[PDB]
């Protein structure tokens, strides 16, 4: 409907109606739910909610099905005075019912189209089950794998994170201006504004502190890129940002988000984060938390009651302008309008059961493709991999038969529909002998059974891994290791004198040095999702050729954290010309290098890259154009990730030794050759100075072209002269 | 001499003389050195230094003896045109020849007078060997025991560090206006400005980042306190501060240090730090490093040549004002004048050999007293300790006989003057059997020998520890554990049936859970210094009663780092009520609490504290006066450390759960009772706000009185009304 009618609605609502529009509730607090109706009464009472509240609530959080949605919406519109439909929001993080790989695995794909397709299928299915908004992409930069939520990020690089972030937004939303017509797309919500991934000591919800310059330089850019590509909502972070909880941080949300980034959509709290500013000790009570959060421009309170119970009194007493509430209500209403909810409140479902669009075989193939794009081949000594189809496999360990391969933040996907490792392998390999072990134990009886199975077979597939519940939200591990029983199992298996492949399933970087030394090959599958065992079978047999690269550094040990590729030089860098010396930046007990670096991954093919002659000089404001020829010099069809890095050698701020500024994944048949070009615009040469200006300074830059952050050729370009 | 004559001198110097005055060199680059003369000609060449340079250099670093000094000063004054004497500077960190405990141990004393005495004795001896300046106190706040330089800090609390920092300046300098008269006192140099202790991942020289507010709130206060108490010099830090190397950070050094803090003394670079701005990538070359470091107000270049080779040309070319040079030279000259070098360049030594004053028996008793004040008794189950003097001791471990007990940053003390644990013990206990083992091994032969000795005796003194070389500068450990062989050794000894005391020697917090659990008692000696063996024997026999408290948290494990008492609450604090719940700030694998907390330590006595009745309310600006009656309710004389903490319950910045604001160590005979009174000024109630103002806000505070950060009574005060 036309904008004047939306504004008219704000004009016609009562103050109590306006307040309640700023509240989000679980489905079972609404009349007409068709699930968990036993939780409805006790919880209404603890929250002190009444019908006057629920019958005017703005939004639903986490409906269970299309019928829950229809029931709740139909009943709500029977009783709602002005006919304002509810908006339905959910966590579709790496898939709906067809579960794709966890986001950290998707980072390892270095492939933008993989990420868009995952988001498109996610929306196809989520809208088919009645959802209007997804709380995705999660764009928190991560340098600390203790933190369980690393699995929701694309990793340690702001540029990769920005690019894949835009790809998710595009896949979820398509053309943002036609969400009222394209009802298989949905609104995306960028989360968590801001810098939540820097949680101190990897502890959930813990303190974050960094300088404003670093916040601009590294932590904000991906939120910004997704916002600029049209993301419809943003969600606040649980953490403090320079001492003030993000949720009531007026500088952050008013000046930066709404001012500098020009975000004019719904800002929704993280769960309870409005109330939690009290725990943080920056509001005395719910009246203060209400007041400050609305001043900061939080439009929608997720599952707490500060707004419903306190805004009236604040507005009446004059502590808070009613104008701030009207503008919140206007953003809520515009979102609903943008989704077409005033013409069709059932968003395509009322006369059209789209059950047929859920968990299709086409979708399952897309998920499998994504899994084979995302896996990272870490070791492969002796061309152990790929295995011949008639290889006799002893499949052993906790991930041999475990159905827990769908990953964390899988709110709607079902283990029964997933493919485990044994099942996947038996579709490909005629001879498999299996010994399941538990995640945290290694008994004598296990060792006897493993030993018998390995004696019978030719090669061991050792399937190790985390339970998903050891990561995700509030899954912080102080020591980023697997249970010790699993390292003991790898130690045991090695003694049996057969070639060993370790297939590792997990949601964070781990300490894998002992796994690498104990095996001939090591394949990092992360959690691939619904098609996990096929992903595994195809990569091990060579039907698919591994092509993923690490999007997060794998530490030598927990105590090396944080370690990351885009680090500062220091005043005393370790060099090959001084290694051995005492008075340089090093540790007495480990290398400075991570065990495996950013951008690293192996292949069954072999590539050779050649970069075209580059200029020696460049004007300010000018783009560098980088042309690269890649050839597959082996007999095996394969994909490689060409990566381009920049360094600013001398600047007014000590700048990182490398930053990624371009990537493309190139597919090549045996012997095929291709040329690709990259434009590094002058923004690729720019940075935030100590004054917080985005600047370009004349001087020397190095340009690194290669297939990891370590396997690069290097070139020099002197930037100077005039601008443009 | 008079100020006019100092100024006159600046006038009379040539440019080349002014430039060289800003250079500091090792003694063997000067004519007249009586040690390492073979190093002179080659290094003069590598540094491209001439006579015109060395004959006008401003300062000497690390002279080796009184005779090195005299010889160098005689020869230098022979050729120096205007007669400007050299100033001699040295690292007297925790003792000269009489070595005291390491600073982190002196932190655990909680005893201002212990710290002043150490510094007084340090100056007495250092001046006797011809030194004018010491590079102490080191006031870097530390939260990361991976960093080897934690040993040089007094720990994790800015208030303790501030207070103890003032005590050290007072002991070194006494009356700062009378350094030309008091020739047994010496100039103090505060180091390292600023925030060096926040090195990321505990890696030496590494990146430091934090918000400016945090910098003001926690990282700056100790440097400021020492500067306000009259410290004569300041030394720059190796790290970046907000992306700019401290050494050339003009905001840091001109605006904060000289401006806000009103420091008008010599600013000396850390070693090589002027040149190392090149490595950091904030200067292209030595000409830029020179200009930038001089713009920042660095007066004295430690052992690099940027100034010496580049200032002339920068000044002649108009890219640097000569007025900045003249400012630096005048500060150098004024420091010399403050030390009385213009009337007596040998600072009391020339006709007065003070050899007699070095390593006296009186000085040794003061170092032993500092040792018994500084040790911390961590465990003592079933009153194993004190031991009766007729107790039969099996003394075993790497620290049984090791002479390595003087600590890191012991530049002048000698192990041959030190008392080892065996020697110490044998002066007290008639029956000791000794089985030394190596630091990093445990052989079958060791175990047989250990088994025989423990069978013969009644109690085990298990002496465990670090080599001092595993810490100090560029001694970063990624995992804060002793070698595994030591933990094995503790496990083995526990099986032998006999009671075990572990005496631990070290320079950092370590993972000690496994030691606590394998022994009946645990005494943290750190590195007591020269008298270490007598320190250990007196505490174990109870001739001295343990009275130290932890000044730095002992983590549960490496991955808990950083953990510290003055932490923020977060939005989801783990409470006694919600423990076990998934969605709160916690780890899956360890407790939140460190293994031992700030302010914790045991005693052979038992104490009772009670706090006199406090006001419910306070005006803004008003001091809170806290009165505490402590009784010793045991038969054993001892000392308790009374600690007072404040918390700001609600604020415009999320504030820490506690901050230490007062402390006093009280000595009490059996049965004795005392009253101590504390004034918490309105400054104790103040903090830095998001706009970087020092403010006091109205509202609730909690006041905690007790004997650790955990063992406290709590009281509430509402601050409001008008301002005093
Ligand atoms: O230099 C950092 C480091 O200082 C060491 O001091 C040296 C000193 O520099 C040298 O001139 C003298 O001969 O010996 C000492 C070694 O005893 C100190 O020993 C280290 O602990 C500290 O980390
Ligand atoms: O479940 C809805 C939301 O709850 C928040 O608190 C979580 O941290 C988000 O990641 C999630 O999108
Ligand atoms: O109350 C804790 C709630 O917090 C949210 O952050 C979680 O994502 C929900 O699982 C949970 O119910
Ligand atoms: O509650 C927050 C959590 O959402 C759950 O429903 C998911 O299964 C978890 O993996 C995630 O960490
Ligand atoms: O690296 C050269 C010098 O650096 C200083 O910081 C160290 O303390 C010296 O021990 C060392 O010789
Ligand atoms: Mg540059
Ligand atoms: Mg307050």
């Amino acid at each position: 409907m036309e904008q004047e009618k939306v504004q008219e609605l704000v004009s016609q609502m009562t103050l109590d109606e306006k307040i309640a529009q700023c509240l989000q509730l679980s489905p079972f607090l609404f009349k007409g739910t068709n699930k968990n109706a036993e939780l409805t009464g006790p919880l209404l009472q603890e929250m002190k909610l009444t019908d006057a509240h629920t019958e005017n609530a703005g939004s639903v959080l986490g409906s269970s099905s299309a019928l829950d949605m229809i029931g709740i919406q139909e009943a709500y519109l029977k009783t709602n005075r002005l006919g304002i439909p509810l908006v339905f929001m959910a966590d579709v993080i790496h898939g709906y019912k067809t579960v794709f790989p966890i986001p950290l695995a998707l980072g390892c794909s270095f492939d933008r189209e993989t990420v868009r397709v995952m988001a498109e299928v996610s929306a196809l299915e989520a809208t088919a089950d009645g959802h209007h908004v997804t709380f995705s992409p999660m764009l928190d930069l991560v340098r600390d794998p203790r933190w369980g939520r690393v699995m929701e990020s694309t990793g340690e690089d702001p540029f990769l994170n920005s690019e894949l972030g835009k790809a998710m937004v595009d896949g979820y939303q398509g053309d943002a201006s036609k969400l009222n017509e394209n009802l298989e797309q949905m609104a995306a919500c960028v989360k968590h504004f801001a810098a939540y991934g820097a949680a101190e000591a990897g502890l959930e919800y813990n303190t974050v502190n960094m300088s404003t310059r670093e916040l601009y330089q590294n932590y904000l850019p991906a939120y910004n890129a997704a916002i600029q590509a049209g993301a419809k909502l943003v969600m606040t972070a649980f953490n403090v940002v320079d001492g003030i909880p993000a949720t009531m941080n007026k500088w952050l949300n008013r000046d930066v988000l709404r001012g500098e980034m020009e975000f004019d959509g719904v800002l929704i709290s993280a769960w309870g984060a409005v109330a939690e500013v009290i725990n943080h000790g920056t509001a005395r009570n719910p009246k203060e938390a209400a007041q400050f959060s609305m001043e900061a421009g939080v439009d929608l309170e997720m599952m707490t009651t500060c707004y419903i119970h306190e805004l009236k009194g604040l507005i009446e007493e004059g502590k808070l302008s009613e104008n701030l509430l009207d503008e919140a209500v206007l953003r809520m209403l515009n979102l609903k309008n943008d989704l077409g909810l005033f013409e069709d409140p059932y968003r395509g479902l009322k006369n059209n059961d789209r059950t047929k669009d859920i968990l299709t075989d086409e979708s399952r193939g897309k998920a499998r493709a994504a899994g084979v794009e995302s896996a990272v081949l870490l070791e492969n000594k002796s061309r152990l991999l790929p295995l011949a189809k008639e290889a006799k496999i002893a499949l052993v360990g906790p991930l041999a038969t475990s159905p827990d391969i769908l990953g964390g933040w899988n709110v709607y996907g079902e283990e029964k529909d997933g493919i485990n490792v044994e099942t996947g392998l038996r579709e490909v390999f005629e001879t498999v002998e299996v010994v399941s072990t538990e995640y945290t134990e290694l008994s004598e009886e296990d060792k006897v059974a493993v030993k018998a199975a390995v004696q019978n077979m030719d090669v061991v597939v050792l399937a190790l891994g985390e339970k998903n519940e050891w990561g995700g939200e509030a899954g912080s591990l102080a020591t980023i290791r697997l249970p010790e029983a699993q390292y003991q199992l790898a130690k045991f298996v090695q003694t049996l004198g057969k070639p060993v492949v370790i297939t590792l399933f997990n949601g964070r970087p781990l300490e894998v040095k002992e796994l690498a030394e104990s095996s001939d090959a090591l394949l990092e599958l992360w959690f691939p999702g619904t098609e996990a065992g096929r992903v595994t079978a195809d990569l091990l047999s060579g039907a698919s050729n591994p092509s993923g690269k690490l999007s997060m550094s794998f530490p030598q040990t927990t105590g090396q954290i944080p370690v990351y590729y885009n680090h500062l030089r220091t005043g005393r860098p370790q060099t090959p010309e001084n290694k051995g010396e005492r008075y340089v930046s090093h540790y007495l007990d480990i290398p400075n290098e991570p065990f495996y670096p950013f951008g690293y991954g192996k292949s069954y093919s072999e590539f050779e890259l050649k970069t075209s002659s580059l200029p020696k000089e460049l004007n300010l404001g000018e783009s560098l154009h980088v042309e690269v020829t890649i050839k597959n010099i082996s007999d095996i069809a394969g994909k490689e990730v060409i990566q381009v890095y920049l360094q600013d050698v001398t600047a007014s701020i000590s700048r990182p030794v490398k930053e990624l500024k371009a990537f493309e994944k190139v597919a090549l048949q045996a012997g095929e050759e291709k040329t690709v070009t990259f434009e590094l615009t002058s923004e690729a040469f720019s940075f935030y100075n100590h004054q917080l200006e985005k600047v370009q300074e004349p001087g020397l830059h190095r340009v690194f072209v290669g297939t990891s952050s370590e396997d690069v050729d290097v070139f020099e370009v002197e930037v100077g002269g005039y601008v443009l």
